[PDB]
């Protein structure tokens, strides 16, 4: 009894250049399903016309991975002289209590290795300041290391929020209603990677693993720009 996403004309594109993984990496969606209106409670359109993802259970995900209109997956140049933006209008609603961090966008590599994940997080400390219900960048510092420069983005607010990716020569740059929150940050540890564009909700770390997550989207859009 859910509609589908692809009802809506503003997604057909994304739709069209995504495949939709859940609730671990296995695609349940190819780009012809969803324009063929698939919809589950996972996955579906509210009636204000958002894209809705929900999941439960730790590093389990409802997620759209970027993918070429060919049927290949993208792949494209982590660092390459072609930009590469991901534009989404998203709306963060308060997450269920055991929910503590959902990231909602992705820049990952073709192997095991995230680029970029934007996230709410209940908390984070950074360099001893802790922060408390933000939306935050984390960049994964290489491959071979764990850890990750991180930066606070926005307080954490329900509105609608604009978020853009914007990926060209090694740098990487995130912008929030229009204000650049994170400034062409080097990604140069990913040269020589190749990389795609993720969007919807993964949940991390909950602290009650039967609690959902839920992320909802009222734009979404990857494209190319060729320098
Ligand atoms: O807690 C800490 O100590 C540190 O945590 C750091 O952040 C963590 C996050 O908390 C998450 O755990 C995040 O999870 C990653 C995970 O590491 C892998 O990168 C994994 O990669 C999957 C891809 O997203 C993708 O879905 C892929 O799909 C493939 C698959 O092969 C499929 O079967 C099919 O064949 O083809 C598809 C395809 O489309 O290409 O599968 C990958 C997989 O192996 O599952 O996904 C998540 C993710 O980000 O999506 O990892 C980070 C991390 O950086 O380790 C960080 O906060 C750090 O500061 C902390 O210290």
């Amino acid at each position: 009894f859910y509609t589908a996403p692809s009802t809506e004309s503003k997604f057909t594109e994304v739709l069209s250049k995504a495949k939709l993984q859940y609730p671990t990496s296995t695609t349940v969606a190819f780009a012809d399903d969803l324009l063929d209106g698939y919809a589950a409670s996972y996955f579906y359109l509210t009636s204000d016309l958002y894209m809705q993802f929900q999941v439960a259970g730790s590093s389990q995900r409802s997620e759209l991975r970027e993918m070429e209109t060919s049927g290949d997956e993208a792949a494209w140049d982590c660092t390459g002289s072609t930009a590469h933006v991901a534009s989404a209008q998203i709306a963060i609603p308060v997450q269920e209590d055991g929910i503590e961090e959902v990231t909602i966008l992705q820049v990952h590599d073709s192997d095991v290795t995230p680029v970029l994940r934007i996230s709410w997080v209940s908390s984070i400390t950074i360099d001893g300041v802790t922060s408390e219900d933000v939306v935050l960048a984390t960049i994964r510092n290489g491959i071979d290391d764990s850890t990750a420069t991180k930066t606070v983005l926005q307080a954490h607010t329900t509105s609608r929020t604009e978020f853009n990716i914007n990926v060209q020569n090694s740098k990487l740059s995130i912008t929030v209603d229009g204000t650049t929150e994170l400034d062409e940050a080097d990604i140069s540890q990913f040269d020589g990677s190749t990389c795609y564009f993720k969007a919807g909700a993964f949940n991390n770390n909950p602290t009650d693993t039967s609690a959902n997550a839920r992320i909802k989207m009222y734009e979404l859009e990857w494209v190319d720009h060729h320098h």
